[PDB]
């Protein structure tokens, strides 16, 4: 039921907010814009670590583009939905801008829990507990708590950052429940690991300490259970599909364009792989009148994004009933007519950009930096009577369980930028 | 007349676009988001040069906050305007979201022409032509062209960046005429210098090479002339007042908060100067329950921004007829009840932040960097037969008049970030 999916509740509320008596979905955008975690995204790795103030993307600019594309997708889907179910507007009072606001707010914050150095950073944080110092804690934690530690993802960290309670400020940013539902793409815990081939089962979305919180949200939105066991799991919110589609479109096209502009990909491929996407709307005279690679690739990027957005809207509207029922098992991008072109673009990006020498060098350095910082924090946690551990506490982190302390350490390491992490690493070693 | 101020025309159009047959004001936001000049704002100075990846603001985050505040102001003012003039909605078909879109798009791009190192950078570029090498060109240029060169501001550079014609792409970003009108705050040329004490006469808004372009815009929007001479000048677009109010509110409050968080201002002042702004809505229990300086200053900042936004809307609605007629001479912030508090905050910021030792060091370095780069470009321009000048052209800038070439050099220097400028300066000197 769509009347329960578009909820306006906030954490710690007793009177039900109504749409007629209102806007809730724009304050979420404003609150995310003005927060420190969002501001820390300006110097976090998207693909190339330590961007050197070049023209390449960071996490912040990527999130902004995903937000624009998500607003467009949400507006179109909301128009079609309001056409399909008239009573959503004539009784409850929902307009087609609310869907755009929800998807834009969710897409702006979709990537906020990521640590420095990107995917390699998450792998390093996991390997620290798996085959490093943190291994010593394995006997002192529940299997669900250990699987949280050794398979750390930014998806759970983002939910925690968004919904963190502190003395005097309950609920953290206190976003609406619809935004939280559209933000979550893996509504399950860390065990069991990969129970099936469903798209919503690749990873997990919340930690144990936050688990209870999500239950509340999942009760309010009327999500559909899938547990059939002692481990909880729910079905996806329908707008989470749109969030994922926007994320995928943006990074797939922009990575290719950035690689072309950097000199790692020849310009010819730009027309070898993209023409079928842009052939139906390209103006040949305008394309031929341009005189630099940047203009041509920008033109192609704009046309491709438009085409993919339209196709995604059509695909979503086709399989709406299955998504509402919970039986859909793929993403909207896998039901597309240009899957071969996307696959070729991704494979070329993997061969040329992800495995380039400079990228590998930066990832190797990031492994060492993260391991050193985590080991210092953990050793200061174990013994708190020495002078050195007091100094470490004063520099890095100015009544809890062991699991809560370890989660706090992981969270505090992941709020740093690449530059701050490198500077702290050099300071620890006195260089 | 408001029907002519909200124009949807784009550069190179022959058929008049109508509001009923439509959205135009959102494509402007999307186009600015995806452009390279907007992306270069992530590493440009707001107050503290070479931010060192800290929590302090850059140009990009400042522009985002100004955009949010501008959207709020525009929505409120548009609601009241549509209440005052019913025919704006029942015949033409304008909704209260269009004003918000126009003000948000104008506020997002309000600061895009700024050079590296902020105000000191503009002063250095001017001093280069005034008392440096570029002085040699004084005899070869018209007085209006020389006053453009020696009083370079980012306001004219931003208009040029927004409306730059290139082979195969006429009109640059091709934004709507309403957005261009709301973006311009000084609709006049560089001579005469400060003819009066009007707020719209402190600086100039367009260069000579772009002058003709603005005339077209000023013809379409029905702006009111003020020349009475051979030098053209027009009255302000009414929404430019809202853009300026949002810019002022944001930087005035956030500079204070950032100085407090950095350790340059004691926390006590935070309540000595802000209470009258926040005393009517502050919750004392919530304020006392917080346990860190960051939370308290963030709470105070939010409350102050809300109060100032409401007061600005009231002030604008009071003096609407004078603004439409063109007789208003001050900003909306000078007709406020909290002018003494704002003045005290600004004076404290000047004493403590602008004149701190680190800031002065960075500005002094930026002077040398900009002078070196400009001199190299100009010398390569003068003689183009030497091997060294060919190398300089190949490194820095891979049929025009002298004035056009000098303007192009100034523009190409101002597109660089602080890091890129420093790296190029070191490369020129071989360090
Ligand atoms: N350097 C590097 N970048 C990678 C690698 N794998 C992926 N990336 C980049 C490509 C994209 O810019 C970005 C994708 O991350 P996102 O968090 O946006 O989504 P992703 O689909 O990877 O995962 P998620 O939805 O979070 O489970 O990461 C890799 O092995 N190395
Ligand atoms: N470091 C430093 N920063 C300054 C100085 N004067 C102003 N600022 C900073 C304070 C604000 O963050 C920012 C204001 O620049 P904006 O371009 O936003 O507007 P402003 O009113 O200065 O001028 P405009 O409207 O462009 O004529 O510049 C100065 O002397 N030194
Ligand atoms: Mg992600
Ligand atoms: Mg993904
Ligand atoms: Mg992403
Ligand atoms: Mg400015
Ligand atoms: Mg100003
Ligand atoms: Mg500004």
């Amino acid at each position: 039921n769509w009347e329960h999916l578009l909820s306006l509740k906030r954490q710690g509320d007793t009177a039900k907010r109504l749409r007629i008596e209102q806007l809730g979905f724009e304050v979420d955008y404003d609150r995310i814009i003005f927060s420190a975690p969002f501001r820390s995204l300006q110097d976090k790795t998207q693909v190339i670590p330590l961007s050197k103030t070049d023209f390449v993307h960071t996490r912040l600019t990527h999130s902004l583009e995903v937000s624009v594309v998500g607003r467009s997708l949400g507006r179109m889907v909301g128009k079609k939905l309001l056409e399909k179910y008239p009573h959503l507007e004539q009784v409850y009072g929902y307009k087609f801008n609310d869907f755009g606001a929800i998807v834009a707010a969710a897409a702006l914050a979709h990537d906020i829990g990521n640590p420095p150095f990107g995917a390699s950073g998450e792998k390093a944080i996991g390997e620290f507990f798996k085959n490093g110092y943190g291994k010593r804690y394995k006997d002192s934690l529940t299997a669900k708590e250990y699987q949280d530690l050794i398979k750390f993802e930014g998806n759970a960290n983002g939910f925690k950052v968004l919904s963190q309670s502190k003395p005097g400020a309950q609920g953290g940013l206190r976003l609406s429940y619809a935004t939280l539902g559209a933000f979550m793409k893996y509504p399950k815990e860390s065990l069991p690991h990969k129970p099936s081939d469903h798209i919503a089962d690749k990873k997990y979305g919340f930690f144990q300490s936050e688990r209870a919180l999500f239950e509340d949200v999942a009760q309010e939105l009327g999500l559909l259970k899938r547990s059939t066991t002692d481990d909880v799991s729910w079905s996806r919110h329908p707008l989470a599909y749109l969030v994922e589609a926007a994320d995928d479109i943006c990074y797939t096209i922009i990575d290719f364009e950035d690689g072309i502009n950097l000199g790692l990909i020849p310009e010819e491929y730009a027309l070898e792989y993209m023409v079928k996407l842009v052939g139906q709307t390209i103006d040949r005279n305008k394309y031929n009148a341009l005189q630099e690679t940047s203009d041509r690739v920008s033109y192609l990027r704009a046309l491709a994004i438009g085409t993919l957005i339209n196709e995604s809207v059509d695909t979503f509207m086709k399989y709406e009933e299955e998504i509402l029922a919970g039986t859909f098992d793929q993403s909207l991008i896998d039901k597309s007519n240009y899957q071969a072109q996307i696959t070729d673009i991704i494979n070329l990006s993997i061969e040329r950009i992800y495995n380039s020498r400079e990228v590998i060098e930066k990832e190797i350095a990031g492994y060492e930096i993260l391991s050193t910082l985590l080991e210092a924090r953990c050793r200061a946690l174990d013994n708190n009577d020495t002078h050195y551990n007091q100094l470490i506490q004063q520099l890095l982190a100015p009544e809890k369980s062991l699991y809560e302390n370890l989660i706090q350490i992981c969270a505090e390491v992941s709020t740093m930028t690449d530059g701050k992490a490198l500077r702290n690493y050099k300071k620890i070693k006195g260089l």
